[PDB]
C-alpha cells in the first residue's frame, strides 16, 4: 500500500487523516511532538474503520523513523493564528517548526512529494524546498484549492446551485492579497456573471479573501480545519492516483507571469510527479495588477523569512 | 424509501438500474414487456447487493401496477438504432411504444417526475408530456448530460487532464444538429481554448455530435448504454436529492431563445420540482445560428410526430 | 431533504456532522450554547462541499428554533471525561445538560428519532425518553456500535484480516461492565475463536471494555470522537435510509433477558421506525452472569439519576 | 496506476469493467476476439467518467500486446450456458478458449494474479494454472464470492435485515454440488438459524445451489453478470488494495479437507500476494459428506478435462 505521513497531528492534520482514511488511499502515519496525542487520534480513527469499511492502517507516533519511505508527506505542524492576527504573524514560530520537521522527515522519504500547509503558506513552502533539497515540483503548498473552495461555496450559495457544478480559478499568495478570478469562474461552463450581479460578486471576492479570518473570529480559539483538510486530501489524492488535476497550488516559479524564484499560487496540472506543469493564463491588466500586488506581499514574506 | 420505476429493461434501463442501485437512492422497479427478462436482471443485480453493501430492493416486473406511486419514472423502452440509421428513423416504432408506456405508468404515479430517454429524444419527450398531462417541468428528456459528457471526455483526453475538472454546456436537439458550446466549455474555470488548438477543438465538436453513431458502428448490433445510463442516473439523483444541478436537459420552451411550444436541449436548474428554471444564455450570432438550425431539426421531428 | 439536528457542536457532534455531510443524507443543523463555535464549524464544513462534491446545507446556530421538524436529533452536548474519571462521574453535570437539551429540542421535532450520546449513556438515554415523553423505540442511545467497533478493530488487527469481514455482537451498559461476546463474533461467518487464541481473545475483550479509557489517557485533554461519531452516523443513516441494521444500541427493556424498566445495550433491528425489534439471544450461563453484572451497574446509575 | 486486463468483453467482462472503473482502482484493458465490440464498450464506459467523476483509462482492443504487464488478469472469454444446460456442458468449448486466452496473456504479465471466471470454473481455473505455469496461489477462480452473495441475499430477504450485516461461508465446486454452510452463517455475529426456520433455510440453501440456473431461465438468452461481475471486482480489489479479505475462491489444494491436486472452493485470505493462506475449517460429518460429494463432482470434470 501507499504510505502517507502527516507531520503535526492537530486540527488540520488529524482531520486530514480522517478524509484520507475514508478514501482508503494508503496507510497513514500521524506524527506529533506531543506524546500520546497522535497515538490517541490515530487509534480512535482506526477504530472507526469497521463501521466505515476502509482497510487502511492509521498509526500515531512521535518517532520520525516511522515516516520513512512515505510516498507523500503532509506538513501541518505549524501553530495556528488567533483572532486579530495575520497568517504572516506566525512566520517566526513556524519557520522554526517547519525547518525542524522538514530536516527530519525529508531525508527519510527522498522520493516523496511534500505538501506544505503551515502558514504563512507560500513562505513555508519555499523554506521546505530549501531545507529538503527536493526537486521543486515535488515540494508544493496547499492554499489555492482551499481558497477557491470557499469562493466556489459562496457562489453556489448565491446562485442557489449545486457546489458540484461550480468551478473557479484563484491565484496568488495565500493571504489578504489573494486573487480570486471571476472571469475564470464558471457554472457548468457558464460565466458566473450570468448568475450573480457584479456588486454581489464583488462581496463574494472580498469574503473569499477574508474567508480564513471569518472562521477564526467564529471559532475564537482556533483556525479552520474541515475545508483545509479536504483541500489537502484532494491534493494527496491527485498525486497518489495520478489524476492530472488542474488546480491552484503554491508552486515554484521561474519566469511565469514575470515572476522568478518564489513559490506562488498558480494553476497547475498535479499528478504522480507533483507539479507536472504550470499554466500561464492570459490575464488582463486589472488581473495582473492584483497578481503583482500579491507577488509583492509574498516577496515581502520571503524577505522576512531571510532575516530569521 | 424513494421509489424509481424504469420502463424498459434493456441495455440502458438495466444499466441505469445498476448505477442507481450503487447510489442507494431508493427502491427500483424494472419493468418490461418481455417475460422473465426484467425479473432475471433485477434479481441478478439484487444479488450483488451483499458484495457492494447497498440496501435497495430491485424488483423485475411485467405489471405496471408495481410501478404505482413512483417518485421518478425513467423511460427506456424504445427500440435502439443499428448502424446506418439516424435516431429519427426510430420515431414511428418508438412513438407507439412511448405512448403505450406513458399512458399506463403516468396515471399510477401522478406526482412523479418523468425522465424520457427513448429516441428521438426531443420528440418522444414532447409525446410523453402530451400523453401524461403532467406539468411540463415534471416531464423532461435526458440528452444534454450525455452529449456534454462525451464532449467533456474528448476534452480531458485531448488536454490530458482530469475529467473531474472539465465543464461544458451543450444545447439543442439530441441529434446531428446538437450544439456543443466551446465558449461555454472550461477546465477549472479556464476556457478550453487555452488548452486545445481551434482545429483540434473543431474535431472534438464534430466527434461529439457524431458520438452516438461512433459507438453504434463499433458495437455493430447495439447502441451505447454506459454513459447514457450514467447521465440518466445523475438526473434521477438531482431530483431525488434536490441537488439544484445546472445541466442541459430537453425542457419545454415557451419563448426562451425565441422558441415556443417545443422540448429542446437547454441549460436548466434541476431539482426536486423537476425543471425549476430554464437559463437564457447570451449566445452570439454564430451560436444562435447553430441553435436555430437545431430548433429546426427538432420541429421537423415534431411535424413527423404529428402525422403518426 | 431530510433534516438532522446535532445538539452540542463539540468533538463528537462536529465530527458526526462531518461523517454525515460526506454521506449527503440531509441538511445538518449544528447547535451549541456557545456563540460562534457552531457557526464556525458549520461554515468551515460547508466550505469543504465543493471539494468533496456533496450538496448538504450545514448550518450552525445557538437557537433551538432552527432544529424544528428534524427527522433525527443527535445529542452530544454532554461534558466529556478527563483521565482518572469514569463516565458515571459525569452523571450530575450531564443530567442537567441533557434535561435542558431534550426539553427544548423534543417539542420542536415530535416525529424525530432521538439518538443520545451523552455519558453516562444508558442513564442519559433513559432521562431523554423521560423528558421527551417520546415513544421508547424512538429514543435510543449510541454505545454498542462504538464498543463493538473497537472490539472488531482489535479482532481485525490481531487476526490480520479485513475489517470488512468482521462482525461482533456486544451488549450491556456503556461502561466497565460492558459485555463483548466472542461466541457471537465471526469473520466471514467463522467464529473468531478459530482465529485468535483464548488468552489473546480475553485480552481483546478487556481492551474493548476499557477502549474508551485508553483513548482518554492518550489524549489527556479529552475523549474519543472519530469512532464515536462514525457509530452515531451509522445509526442516523440506518434510520433515514430504513436499512434494518442489526446492531447493539441502548433500548428500553420490558423483560427481555430478564430485565425490565431500563435502557440497556441490546441487539436491535434499526430502521425508519427507530428500534423496530429487540432481538433476544440465547445467552449461556457465563454470558448471562456477565450481562447481569452489567445490568446491576446500569441500575445503579439510574438510582443515582432518580435521586438527582 | 495499476493495470487490469479483462479477457472477453462480453456480459460479465464488460460489467466487471463497470464495477472496477467506478472504484477507480486502475486503468482497464478490455480485450475480445471480436473487432469493434471491446472498443465500443470501453469508449462508452470511458465517456461516463465525466459524469461519475472517476479518472480511469478504459481501452478496448483485439491485441494481447495491450494487456502486457498487468497487475491482474480477469478471464471472462468463455461461452455462457443457455437454459437446459449445465456449466459442465461448456467444458469442451471453454477449454479451448481458456487455453488460447491464457497462453497469450500469461507470458505478457508474469507478475499478475490471474482471476478465472470461465465455466466450468474449478476445471478452467486448474487449466489456467496449468497453461500459465504461474504459482498456484496466483491463479484463482471466482465462484464462492458470487455463490455466497446469492446465499447472503436470500438470507437478507428472508430475515428482513440489511445485506450489510450478513456473512456466510460456502465451499465446493461452482456447481450443483455446491455447499453453503448455515453453521458458518451469521447476522452481526448471530447464527442465521436464529432468524430463519430450518425448512425455510433449507430452501434458501437449495435456491443458492441453483441460483445461477434460476437466472438463466429468466433471461433465456444468457446467464447472470451483475453479481458475477461484482464478485470478480471485489476479488480484484482485494488483490490491488491488499485488503486481506476472508472469502471463498477456487484455490489449489494439497491436502486441506483431505483433498489433493484440485482447484476447489475454499475459504482463503486474499491479498496482494493472491491466495495468501487457505483456511481449514473444522467441518462436521454432515458438512464433510456434502463437501466430498462436491469434490467428487469437480474431480469428474478434471477427468473430462484431462481427456480433452
Ligand atoms: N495552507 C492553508 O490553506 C491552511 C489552512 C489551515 C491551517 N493552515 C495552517 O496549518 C497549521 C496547523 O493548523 P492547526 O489548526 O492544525 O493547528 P494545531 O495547533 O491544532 O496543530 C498543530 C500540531 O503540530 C504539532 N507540532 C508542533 N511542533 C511540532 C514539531 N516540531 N513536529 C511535529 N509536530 C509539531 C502540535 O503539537 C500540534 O498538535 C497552522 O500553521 C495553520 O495556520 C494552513
Ligand atoms: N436519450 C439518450 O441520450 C439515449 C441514449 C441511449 C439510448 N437512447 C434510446 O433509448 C432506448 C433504449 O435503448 P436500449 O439500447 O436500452 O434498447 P434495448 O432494445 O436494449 O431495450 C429496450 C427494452 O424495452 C423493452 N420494451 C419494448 N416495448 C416495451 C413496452 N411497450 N413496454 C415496456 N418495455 C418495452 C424491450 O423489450 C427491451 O428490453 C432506444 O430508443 C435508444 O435509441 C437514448
Ligand atoms: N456514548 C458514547 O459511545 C460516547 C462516545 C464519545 C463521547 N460520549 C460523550 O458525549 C459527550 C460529548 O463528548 P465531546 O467529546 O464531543 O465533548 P465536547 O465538550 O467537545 O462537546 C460538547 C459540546 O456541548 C456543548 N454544550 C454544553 N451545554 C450545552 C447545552 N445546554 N446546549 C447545547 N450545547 C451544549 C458545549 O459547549 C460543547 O461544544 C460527553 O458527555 C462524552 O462523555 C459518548
Ligand atoms: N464463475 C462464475 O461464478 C461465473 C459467473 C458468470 C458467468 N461465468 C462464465 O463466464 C463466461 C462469460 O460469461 P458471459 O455471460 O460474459 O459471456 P459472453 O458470451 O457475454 O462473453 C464472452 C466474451 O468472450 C469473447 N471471446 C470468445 N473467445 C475469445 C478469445 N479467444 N479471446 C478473447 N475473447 C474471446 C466473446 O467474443 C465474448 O465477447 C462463461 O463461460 C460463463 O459461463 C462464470
Ligand atoms: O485563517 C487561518 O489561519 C487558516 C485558514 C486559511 O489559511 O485559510
Ligand atoms: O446513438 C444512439 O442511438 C444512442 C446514443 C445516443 O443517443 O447518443
Ligand atoms: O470514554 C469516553 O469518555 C468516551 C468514549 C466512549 O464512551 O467510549
Ligand atoms: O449459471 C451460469 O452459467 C452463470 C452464473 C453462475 O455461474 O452462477
Amino acid at each position: 500500500r501507499k504510505k502517507i505521513s502527516i507531520i503535526g497531528a492537530g486540527f488540520v492534520g488529524s482531520t486530514t487523516a480522517h478524509w484520507l482514511a475514508a478514501k482508503e488511499l494508503g496507510d497513514i502515519v500521524l506524527l506529533d511532538i506531543v506524546e500520546g496525542v497522535p497515538q490517541g487520534k490515530a487509534l480512535d480513527l482506526y477504530e472507526a474503520s469497521p463501521i466505515e469499511g476502509f482497510d487502511v492502517r492509521v498509526t500515531g507516533t512521535n518517532n520520525y523513523a516511522d515516516t520513512a519511505n512515505s510516498d507523500v508527506i503532509v506538513v501541518t505542524s505549524g501553530a495556528p493564528r488567533k483572532p486579530g492576527m495575520s497568517r504572516e504573524d506566525l512566520i517566526k514560530v513556524n519557520a522554526d517548526i517547519t525547518r525542524a520537521c522538514i530536516s527530519q522527515a525529508a531525508p527519510l522519504s527522498p522520493n516523496a512529494v511534500i505538501i506544505m500547509v503551515n502558514n504563512p503558506l507560500d513562505a513555508m513552502t519555499y523554506l521546505a524546498a530549501e531545507v529538503s533539497g527536493f526537486p521543486k515540483e515535488r515540494v508544493i503548498g496547499q492554499a489555492g484549492v482551499l481558497d477557491a473552495a470557499r469562493y466556489r461555496t459562496f457562489i453556489a450559495m448565491e446562485a442557489g446551485v449545486s457546489v458540484q457544478d461550480v468551478q473557479a480559478m484563484l491565484m496568488g499568495g495565500h493571504g489578504d492579497e489573494m486573487v480570486p478570478l471571476p472571469r475564470f469562474s464558471t457554472i457548468s461552463g457558464i460565466p458566473v456573471s450570468e448568475f450573480i450581479a457584479p456588486d454581489r460578486l464583488a462581496q463574494i471576492v472580498e469574503r473569499t479573501r477574508k474567508g480564513g479570518g471569518e472562521i477564526v473570529n467564529l471559532l475564537k480559539t482556533g483556525s479552520a480545519y474541515y475545508a483545509p483538510a479536504a483541500a489537502t486530501a484532494q491534493m494527496v489524492e491527485a498525486v497518489l492516483k495520478d489524476k492530472k488535476r488542474v488546480m491552484p497550488v503554491a508552486a515554484y516559479l521561474t519566469g511565469q507571469y514575470g515572476l522568478n524564484d518564489i513559490y506562488f499560487g498558480v494553476p497547475v496540472i498535479l499528478g504522480a510527479g507533483g507539479v507536472e506543469k504550470i499554466l500561464e493564463l492570459p490575464l488582463n491588466e486589472e488581473e495582473m495588477a492584483l497578481l503583482n500586488a500579491s507577488a509583492k506581499a509574498v516577496r515581502a514574506t520571503l524577505d522576512t523569512l531571510k532575516s530569521l
